[PDB]
């Protein structure tokens, strides 16, 4: 078996690697990649996503989230409050300003260390999906908004054919922004690329031991677990690298630069921060091996997590028994 460790794998494709996509992917999972639950793509040299940033501070961000924290610095939930439309300008002015700037450190394990000793003690703003592609529609290779659709997916392994579509989302992060534990709707793939600015640390667990991860998530978050038996859905619980070893639960850890891939991959639960002002775009994505781990995706049915358009068609596919009750937590 390759990759026995999961360990997240590191990839550099050459221009000629980089024309197919869906080959790139298989040939990442004939290494063993999916099993870590995260891998990177350092695109060719000679790839370009676009020709310049210039002009993307008029990209308006309309509804801001001030990512509230609560409990202790290793474990905690946070809260998004929704804050007044601003544009990217106004975001990169803020996540700038003194009260929210990077601070001083040596290295990414000094900032890490920082961030997880005072985390909940700060509000960043996440400007978080935001429908949009920042990719030239003349760049031709891993261009997230050029993908294959999901429901084009499903049609050729299974074909039945369904609504929806399937585009890319924006992310403006600052100092501390974070991404909390979840795998993706539908326990899809997806990717993600960093266009700009300070770089992303992601945690990653490996997709055969996801089960590991939400034991101890129900044992900390206990009312929540009671709440909804997927509350990780909700995207709001946080559990630190010193939490994760202190409960032997398997995990690992890399930063995302600028001008990087990076793919979870199906199951893989993942959460993380921006090390100061950034702009990531990311879509999720299907590929055959997909499939199972769709059929047997958890649900919220609680109703908090409340999901697009076309996971419906998802879950009325591929979990016919479910859809009747998540519908009923999605209406
Ligand atoms: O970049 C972020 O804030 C969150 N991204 C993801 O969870 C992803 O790409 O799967
Ligand atoms: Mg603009
Ligand atoms: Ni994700
Ligand atoms: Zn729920």
């Amino acid at each position: 078996a390759q990759n026995p460790n999961c360990n997240i794998m590191i990839f550099h494709p050459t221009k000629e690697e980089f024309n197919d996509f869906d080959k790139y992917i298989a040939y990442m999972e004939s290494q063993g990649a999916h099993r870590a639950g995260l891998a990177k793509i350092i695109p060719p040299k000679e790839w370009k996503a676009r020709e310049t940033y210039d002009n993307i501070s008029e990209i308006l961000i309309a509804t801001p989230l001030q990512q509230v924290a609560s409990g202790r610095a290793g474990v905690f939930t946070q809260y998004h409050k929704k804050k007044k439309a601003m544009t990217v300008g106004e975001y990169r002015h803020l996540a700038n300003s003194k009260k929210y700037q990077t601070p001083p450190h040596q290295n990414f394990e000094d900032l890490e260390r920082k961030y997880w000793k005072n985390r909940i003690y700060n509000s960043p703003i996440y400007g978080a999906d935001i429908s949009g592609s920042l990719f030239d529609e003349n760049t031709k290779q891993w261009n997230l908004g050029h993908l294959g659709t999901i429901q084009d997916l499903l049609e050729k392994e299974c074909g039945v054919v369904i609504e929806g579509v399937n585009t890319p989302y924006l992310y403006f992060g600052m100092w501390k922004t974070t991404f909390a534990w979840h795998t993706e709707d539908m326990d899809l793939y997806s990717i993600n690329y960093l266009h700009l600015g300070e770089p992303k640390t992601w945690y990653v667990v490996p997709p055969e031991h996801g089960q590991r991860l939400e034991r101890l998530a129900r044992e900390l978050f206990p009312g929540s677990s009671r709440g909804c038996g997927a509350f990780l859905r909700h995207k709001v619980a946080l559990i630190s690298p010193t939490v994760l070893k202190e409960n032997g639960i398997p995990f690992n850890r890399i930063t995302q630069e600028a001008g990087e891939f990076m793919v979870t991959f199906p199951y893989g639960y993942h959460a993380g921060f921006n090390h100061g002002f950034n702009c990531a775009e990311a879509i999720n994505f299907a590929t055959p091996r997909w499939i199972d781990y769709g059929k047997m995706a958890s649900q919220c049915s609680c109703g908090e997590a409340r999901v697009t358009f076309s996971m419906d068609a998802f879950v009325r596919i591929l979990q016919p028994e479910r859809y009747d009750l998540w519908k009923r937590g999605q209406d």
